[PDB]
C-alpha cells in the first residue's frame, strides 16, 4: 500500500540527452536516430533574446556552428532546418540507443515525468501535470532548457514536452516536440500573461479514490449530488467542469471502491464548502490535482515496463 | 527556479534489476558483478512467513531451486550464501551493466530514491525519507520486495536501501544490503511497533531556506532565539532536537540567503505555535522534512551526474 508522487523511470531517455553548444550558447537536446532536437533559441545571445528575428539569426549560422557533445563523443552537424520553435541538427551518426520512441501533443490535465538536465548530463526525475493555462510549476534552473517530458508505455517513450524557458512569474513554458508551444507563449524575452489557473476535477476526484483505497474514509459523506449542482459550486472555487467523458473515465475506480462517481462529487462539494479542517487526505492537506484516473491505477495496480 | 520533490536518475540501476523466483515466490533482486541479492524470505511460502527457520528452510534448497531471470536472459547459481536478511546468489555470468556502486548504511532523516519493481521490471521513481523510526513511507505493492533505495555521487551510486515488508499499519521496513535491518524490526509476519515518529527539523529549516530563496518570505519574523529555547519548544511538538552539528550544516544555506540559522529557528517556532493560517510554503499546506540541506543546494545549484 501507500501513495507516492511517482516519476517514470528515465533510464530509456538518460542515454538521449546532449549537449548543444552554438556560439556562446549551451543548452539541452534529445538525440534520436540521426536527428538533434533542441530549443531554436540556442543560437541567440542574451541581447537577441529580447526581440529575435529567427530566420535572419539562422542564416548567419552554418553546420558547423553547432557542437553536439554526446558526453565524450563527437557528432557531426550535416544539416540544419527549423520546425516552428525546434532546431533539428542533422548529424552523421545515429543513436544507437535510440528507444522505440512517438511524438504527442497532451492535453491539459496530462501528467508527464520531465528529466531535468544540464550541460546535457541528466539531474533529476520528477512527475507534474500540464496546467488548464498551458504552464507548468517546475524546477528548472539556467541552462536547463532542452530538457524535455516525456511518458512510458510499456516498451515505447512518449515525449511529450521540450522546455524553453521560464516566464517573469517563476512559471514554466515549452512546446511539442514539433516545436509547436503549449499555451499562447512565444519564445522571447517579454512580459507574457499567463491565463487564470483552475484546478483539475478529474485529478482530484481520482485521488480522493486513491485515498479510499489506501485507507483515509473520513471525508465520505451521506450526501449526494447532481453534475449540474456540482458544477456550478465547482466554477465558484475556479476547479474546471466536469463532463460525462470525466465521469466514464472514472468508471473503473468506482467499480473497484463501489463509490459511484456523483457520491465522490458530493463528498468533494462539502471539501470545498468546509474546508480540510486541519485533518489531511494521504498525507497532504490541500486537494492533490497531480495524479489522472490512470496514474492511481498503474500505482495502486502495479503497472510495469520494459 | 522552483522547487519539486525531485528523485536521482534511475538509468543506472534500472541494469541491475532482475527476477528471482524460488519455488512459488517471485520477487526483485540487484545484480552486480556476479552476485545477486534478494530478500531471503523468498524462500518462504505464505505459511512460513508466520514462524520461518531460515536456516533448515534454506538447507532444503540447491542452487537450481533458484530461477534468475535478467530479462530475456538466463543466469546459472552456483553459489548460495545467507548474509544476514538477504540472500547472495553467486551467478556464472557478471553484469555488464554494473555501475560504479557502494553498499552504504544511511541514518534516518537521509534522504534516497527509490526505485519500485514488480517482476524485475522498474515500475516508477520516487524520493522519500527514512523516517526517525527506521521506517519509510512508500509505495510497495505485493511483489515489491527487492526494490532497492540509492543515491547517485556524480558517477557512483550509493545503494542504501532493499525493501523487505509493509508492517501491519501500512508502513514499510528494509534492510541495508549487507542485511541488516533498518530499526528493531525482523522479517517475520508478526504484529511489529514503530517507533514515535518525529519530524526531522534539520530538514524543515533546510526546505524554510529553499523557499526564502524562491520567493517565500512571508514566514520571516523580527524575532529571534536560542538553541536551548527552540528545542524546549520542538520537543512539544515531536521535533528531533537541533544540534551544532544541525547549525553547521545549515551554513552554507546562512550564507546564500543572509539568515542566520537561530533566526530561522525564531521563525519555525512560531510557526510551530500559531500555525500556518490557511497559507502556504512552496505550495504546501505542511511542513516538509524529505529534503535534507544537501539536496536544497544541489536542486537550487543545479548538479549533474554521469
Ligand atoms: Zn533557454
Ligand atoms: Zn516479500
Amino acid at each position: 500500500s501507500g501513495f507516492r508522487k511517482m516519476a517514470f523511470p528515465s533510464g530509456k531517455v538518460e542515454g538521449c540527452m546532449v549537449q548543444v553548444t552554438c556560439g556562446t550558447t549551451t543548452l539541452n537536446g534529445l538525440w534520436l536516430d540521426d536527428v538533434v532536437y533542441c530549443p531554436r533559441h540556442v543560437i541567440c545571445t542574451s541581447e537577441d533574446m529580447l526581440n529575435p528575428n529567427y530566420e535572419d539569426l539562422l542564416i548567419r549560422k552554418s553546420n558547423h556552428n553547432f557542437l553536439v557533445q554526446a558526453g565524450n563523443v563527437q557528432l557531426r552537424v550535416i544539416g540544419h532546418s527549423m520546425q516552428n520553435c525546434v532546431l533539428k541538427l542533422k548529424v552523421d551518426t545515429a543513436n544507437p540507443k535510440t528507444p522505440k520512441y512517438k511524438f504527442v501533443r497532451i492535453q491539459p490535465g496530462q501528467t508527464f515525468s520531465v528529466l531535468a538536465c544540464y550541460n546535457g548530463s541528466p539531474s533529476g526525475v520528477y512527475q507534474c501535470a500540464m496546467r488548464p493555462n498551458f504552464t507548468i510549476k517546475g524546477s528548472f534552473l539556467n541552462g536547463s532548457c532542452g530538457s524535455v517530458g516525456f511518458n512510458i508505455d510499456y516498451d515505447c517513450v512518449s515525449f511529450c514536452y521540450m522546455h524553453h524557458m521560464e516566464l517573469p512569474t517563476g512559471v514554466h513554458a515549452g512546446t511539442d516536440l514539433e516545436g509547436n508551444f503549449y499555451g499562447p507563449f512565444v519564445d522571447r524575452q517579454t512580459a507574457q500573461a499567463a491565463g487564470t489557473d483552475t484546478t483539475i476535477t478529474v485529478n482530484v476526484l481520482a485521488w480522493l479514490y486513491a485515498a479510499v483505497i489506501n485507507g483515509d474514509r473520513w471525508f465520505l459523506n451521506r450526501f449526494t449530488t447532481t453534475l449540474n449542482d456540482f458544477n456550478l459550486v465547482a466554477m465558484k472555487y475556479n476547479y474546471e467542469p466536469l463532463t460525462q467523458d470525466h465521469v466514464d473515465i472514472l468508471g473503473p475506480l468506482s467499480a473497484q471502491t463501489g463509490i459511484a462517481v456523483l457520491d465522490m462529487c458530493a463528498s468533494l462539494k462539502e471539501l470545498l464548502q468546509n474546508g480540510m479542517n486541519g485533518r489531511t487526505i494521504l498525507g497532504s492537506a490541500l486537494l492533490e490535482d497531480e495524479f489522472t484516473p490512470f496514474d492511481v491505477v498503474r500505482q495502486c495496480s502495479g503497472v510495469t515496463f520494459q
